[PDB]
């Protein structure tokens, strides 16, 4: 019944169990944001005394799979998640261990990919071109590069009217915008 | 007399807290939470209850019995769950565990997002104006003479856009 | 009348804890061998108990679940054609049977046939046009449209609309 | 020189036979399954061989070893697999392996799927037919009047098909 | 009590990297004498501290991301799998100080963010003419490659001709 805590009760380097698979890094890391459930491990809690086992590892009913990125944010601020890991049960474990800047990140990343799929695509432009026919297959040829034809359209065919008159085609043309 | 259980689920080894293995106590796992003495001998040197399950899929099941929700990593098959949760009886989590089944197998559908229309109409004059001056989001589709020879048509003009 | 209930495999390395019992569900296999204690095997024991098994653990996950629930649980990164040489080499006729059907489902899925479509000619006058379009079911697509003149009364319009039918 | 070999390719056990370590008798490996006075050292405590290489990759190799096929999962790079079997010196799984590498690169890179044209014809009164039977897999592209104010052709039209 | 440790004079050295522990050779570590790695090569007395009750070294560092820097290492070229996150390799190299490394893992992540290569592969387009009666003909007869876009009338009520014809050709 407690006389005193435990020979390691302060050491550099501490075991995590979290649920299972044994993790490793240095109390000072857990130093890191002083309102999570862990800051209790940087300052020597005895109360944590008895969720500690034979290694001296700390206990922790908490998925190890999970934990991971947060273990990783408190040691360099960033967030790292595989591409098959869930963000959500990431989110579970960000609020369970408390660490209050990160969880703002993870909500981020929900909203981004849900945010991802979402859209209007590739808002295209478009061109009218106008020539006489003597000039059609110039004009259509000596288009510019990425643009594509939509339609072009007549406008009169029949001969003329006078000595002059209006041109004779348009033409659409359109251009991506990624 | 310990808060703490271990488990070994078909092989690998499973930290968890006796009092998260009686959220729902209806479950197998209820027993080991109980202190049976006919799951005894289920036990192994290291002291661990034995399970013969696959463990991959066990996880999802005892974050549920931690914090209520469904965690279900991107590559790991539903169908294996359900199996797991069916072995272990727990109905409210089956229940969710069907209704992921059933939420995903409903989006085979190449029923696309309705695309909405809409018939300009304007004269020769403003027809370049019209189409590159063309609002957010709408497409380009066709557009047609109504002759050029009282106001009426002089073109008339398709446009679609995207409503998902 | 005994009951020496568990058994550990050491499948390619990694261990891996099932009862006797569950290597018992197809008696034409290697793993019944195992389930009936045979002193054939006792030189593929190691110190640990377990039994010496030189295949690959990544694929004898699924093997041994058939074994436990009779059911063809396969993650999405496992290639299935792993599932099959293990499922060959162990000697499960029923396995064998459900993992040749998986790859056929799939290996044929890939064939991406051609969408067949219904293509429709609606006539509709200047006035109602507009309507006609905007107001469309789902799924029907637009795809061009014909002045029939573009100057008595006849029909102003017509219009080739078009469907999917997956 | 007993039976059964420990391996421990970059921190990470494996177990084999020493008679799947003979099948190619040129890569590093058969030095294993023949028992080596100068492969000695690099045993550890647990009995196994020591190898500084990455065992994510190994496993592959160690398989074909066993049973002659390339088998790997999805994730995996297979440029992984090459650079693995190549240190090994496998000269038979290095081909197998760079034909898997040519056989999905170049992929996505298809000759354009040719198209075949038709013109059909009709009159007023059967083209909602025409239209609306249509032969299975060809595809509407455009239609055309000629001259809507003893009979002729009416509506020509024109019509694709994809040729896979 | 013999002499010395059959194993402390030893070419082998295992890391203990975040939880997860590895094997290389000495050997391997020393190649680039910049790294932070470096040092447990060349057996540094500043680190006999940071070793654990099995003579495995302690680093604060997720193995996850690992792998790919010690294969680097190994055979100086960048394997990564399709599910890690290449920007969690970057932080590893910047920690340990691949100097080399670091201006690969930052290529690929240009190289693959650098390719939204919606870019309109080509078309060049043609205005073909023929009369109503050989229309159909045309439109079949038409050259490989060459697809079908759009076709417009010319005046229906001399020999020359009826319709025009646009037909589109891609550039691969």
């Amino acid at each position: 019944s407690a006389l005193a805590q435990r020979p390691g009760s302060v050491s550099k380097w501490v075991r995590l169990n979290v649920g299972g698979t044994y993790f490793l890094t240095t109390r000072q890391t857990l130093c890191r944001d002083p309102k999570s459930f862990l800051y209790r491990l940087c300052q020597a809690d005895p109360d944590l005394d008895s969720d500690k086992d034979e290694t001296g590892a700390y206990l922790i009913d908490r998925d190890p799979t999970y934990f991971g990125p947060v273990l990783n944010y408190l040691r360099h601020g960033k967030l790292v998640i595989n591409k098959d890991l869930a963000e959500e049960g990431v989110l579970e474990e960000a609020e369970f261990y408390n660490i209050t800047s990160l969880i703002k990140l993870v909500k981020d990343k929900i909203r981004e990919r849900d945010s991802k799929t979402s859209q209007v695509p590739v808002k295209h432009v478009y061109r009218v071109l106008q020539c006489q026919e003597e000039e059609l297959t110039q004009m259509v040829s000596t288009m510019s590069d990425g643009w594509k034809f939509e339609q072009l359209v007549s406008i009169g065919s029949s001969y003329n009217y006078g000595n002059e008159d209006q041109a004779e085609f348009l033409c659409v043309v359109s251009k991506e915008l990624h």
